[PDB]
């Protein structure tokens, strides 16, 4: 295999005999696959063998194998923390292999926890952080694999960002400075540019956290301060213009509804009925709803300019389009008169859909936003079972239309279905509909009507409504299972989508990347996977041990026991 | 040994008695009595024909297992 | 309750349960449990031509019954 | 609630097993010459033109051969002491 005795002595890690060969001269040759003695001594973690090798010439510390791995690549791949600490105390170069992986990438892929802690806690940590290469599917930015593979060592990295620079706890001059140097690109790689070929979407470490389910990293005090920095920079401001422009039409609609009697029409001069009392209030709320609606057109027309053909795959946008037209038809007597029946018909649609859509604007919160996610997932699985409702209401509604035909609730087929839909909750009347018609001999088919009554009561209020309850219990259960991550991922996706459309010069102004906080001045499957790796190297050691014992019997003096 | 087949047998006879005045006249009370049975059981059985789907067929399996454990406790309802 | 109560205040305005906005919300809060009347409030006004907007009132009735007694009350059950 | 819970626990497999049992019962009664006509056995699709108990059972087998190796290792070491030169340490 081309191994010199220097290779064999360093492979099994015999430091005294590897000192003897260097005392004579060994030239540090490379075998087949191009490994020197330092590649063998590192793959094995014989730091005492690596030490005497590294004190001779330093001409071997930067050699490359057939894949271009240096000695730090092997010591970090097999997880020898004292070997990489020795190989970094000496200024051995940090490079990439043929697969564009640094030694930090190999330790992260092989999940070597004690190695990457010695990479972080030692010097040269920034220069192996920036040593990665782009345009590579594996071996990305070293932070992103640290989220992806070793989140506990990212927590140690975040502890280095949270510095105090003080020792007087609960003092007036006491402060905790949070640094966000590891949570973000420098924002030039966030926007598409011909000079910036990198297309890293912003909030890189936090978007990696919500993808890799790292909830313990998201609740870190550096990441909480980072989101609160992003909130106060532009997140609270952009949320207040969006909610503020909506309330500019929401509130004057509600003032206009509760101050005018919903029958008759009204000019801007007042109610026609002609009242002309508090006509200043009616005029400005008429004006404010009209301007907020045409602001909502330009808000929606600006949304289709930024989102082409994926705008129309959203159901919330058609709610806004109902909202803004019916707002205008409610206040169209600013310019042209309309019938009072049409005005309040569009008024009832507008004031209903305003508050239904205002429910969606608090989805971008934390204390009450999880109930809108629960409301959406229950509503989605009710519209997924809507055909079972249609066929049950057609079964019971058309049969009740035949049986109870002489009663006014069941006179047309389209009033039989609505009444059957009203009896769905358990509001079967049974006295004015079943019993008192039966005692007056007004039931045409008495025995079928009571049989349809019993079969209705079993199916729809008992069985069907308990099905929707049991659907909703399971749907809330898996939402609450991921609820703590969902509210943080909604905050991250908010700020990610916000500064994706913000200009870069504005983002340079509001970002501050390091905040100073004065405190006193104003779980089981991971244990099994750790145990499987702790057993996989145990059986690897035992097989390596077994060939040694087989070698002992192979080379042993036997004279007294020769049968 | 299948309960869905007796639903079809109610469906097809009561369909014919609803439209038996094609050939022989019947009383109006009998015709609409079989009409109410037929139009009720058509849509109840059409619920079974969408069990052989994917987007809504899982609710029929949920509807069947809830209905099976309600008819397993029917004697507790009778005695209450 | 502001969405459904103010819309019911506009649609069913001639009925005494929905006469002021502050009595429309309490009635909508009372209909939350499934005590939608539908006969003295929706059906018999419709058969007497006393509904101003008939097609919207039944559409608001169906959308209320889906949202608040069915969907919203099952959300509170599954939370509990 | 309990009846929907164990249906939804197997729901992703249930819809696929209902599709499989559909086609299995369908072509069990279909004629063989018709099945020869409609089956094509290789389709070409143009895309752009138009979990824990298994870990334990893997670990048990990775431990069962480990103790098998160690027992095989133990008889070798017992053989070393059985056939060994001892002159300096003969008490
Ligand atoms: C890793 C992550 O994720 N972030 C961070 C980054 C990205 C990209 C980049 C670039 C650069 C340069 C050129 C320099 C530096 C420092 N950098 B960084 F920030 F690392 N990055
Ligand atoms: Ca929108
Ligand atoms: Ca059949």
């Amino acid at each position: 295999h081309g191994m010199t005795p220097l290779h064999l002595a360093a492979k099994n890690g015999h430091d005294k005999v590897v000192q003897l060969l260097l005392k004579k001269g060994a030239l540090f040759l490379s075998d087949h696959n191009g490994w020197t003695a330092l590649h063998h001594a590192s793959m094995g973690g014989y730091t005492q063998t690596m030490k005497v090798i590294l004190d001779t010439n330093l001409k071997c510390t930067d050699r490359l194998d057939e894949d271009g791995n240096t000695a730090l690549h092997f010591a970090a791949r097999e997880g020898h923390a004292k070997a990489v600490a020795l190989l970094l105390s000496h200024n051995a170069d940090i490079v990439l292999n043929k697969q564009q992986a640094s030694f930090l990438h190999l330790a992260l892929h092989n999940k070597r926890k004690e190695v990457v802690l010695t990479i972080i806690r030692s010097k040269r940590w920034d220069e192996c952080l920036k040593i990665f290469s782009h345009n590579s599917p594996g071996n990305k930015c070293p932070i992103t694999e640290m989220i992806e593979y070793l989140p506990e060592c990212m927590k140690v990295l975040l502890d280095f960002c949270m510095l105090h620079s003080t020792e007087d706890k609960s003092c007036r001059d006491y402060y905790i400075e949070y640094n966000f140097k590891y949570l973000q690109c420098p924002l030039e790689f966030t926007k598409k540019t011909p000079t910036q070929d990198v297309i890293y979407e912003p909030l890189t470490a936090l978007n990696a956290m919500v993808q890799n389910n790292r909830i313990e990293l998201l609740n870190h005090p550096v990441c909480k301060e980072y989101l609160l920095m992003k909130w106060l920079a532009y997140g609270f401001r952009a949320h207040m213009m969006n909610l503020g422009s909506y309330c500019l039409g929401l509130i004057p609609m509600t003032i206009l509804v509760v101050n005018i009697k919903p029958g008759m029409a009204f000019n801007s001069t007042g109610i026609i009925n002609l009242d002309t009392t508090n006509s200043y209030l009616i005029k400005t709320c008429m004006i404010l709803v009209f301007l907020s609606s045409i602001f909502g057109y330009c808000k929606e027309a600006g949304q289709i300019f930024q989102q082409k053909r994926n705008y129309f795959m959203d159901i919330s946008n058609v709610l806004e389009w109902i909202i803004y037209t019916t707002g205008i038809i409610f206040v169209l007597p600013l310019f042209v008169e309309i019938p009072a029946h049409l005005q309040w018909q569009c008024g009832a649609i507008a004031v209903y859909f305003y508050w239904m859509n205002f429910l969606l604007y608090l989805q971008r919160f934390e204390n009450c936003g999880i109930f809108i996610v629960m409301l959406e997932v229950i509503l989605k699985t009710l519209l997924r079972s809507t055909v079972v409702f249609i066929f049950l209401l057609l079964a019971f509604g058309l049969s009740f239309y035949i049986l109870l035909n002489l009663q006014d609730p069941f006179s047309s087929p389209l009033l039989s279905i609505i009444q059957t839909f009203s009896m769905m909750l358990g509001d079967i009347n049974y006295r004015e509909s079943f019993l008192e018609p039966y005692l007056r001999n007004e039931l045409a088919h008495p025995v079928l009507s009571f049989a349809q009554l019993v079969s209705f009561t079993i199916f729809v209020p008992i069985v069907l409504m308990n099905l929707l309850i049991g659907l909703a219990v399971g749907d809330i259960a898996d939402v609450q299972k991921h609820a703590s991550l969902k509210r943080i991922a909604m905050q991250v996706e908010l700020h990610t989508s916000l500064e994706k459309k913000l200009p870069l010069w504005f983002l340079r102004k509001v970002d501050q990347k390091s905040t100073i906080v004065y405190p006193n001045k104003p779980s089981l499957e991971m244990e099994i996977l750790k145990q499987k790796y702790r057993l996989k190297d145990l059986t690897f050691l035992l097989e390596k041990q077994h060939e040694l014992i087989k070698l002992i019997i192979q080379k042993m003096e036997i004279i007294s026991e020769t049968e």
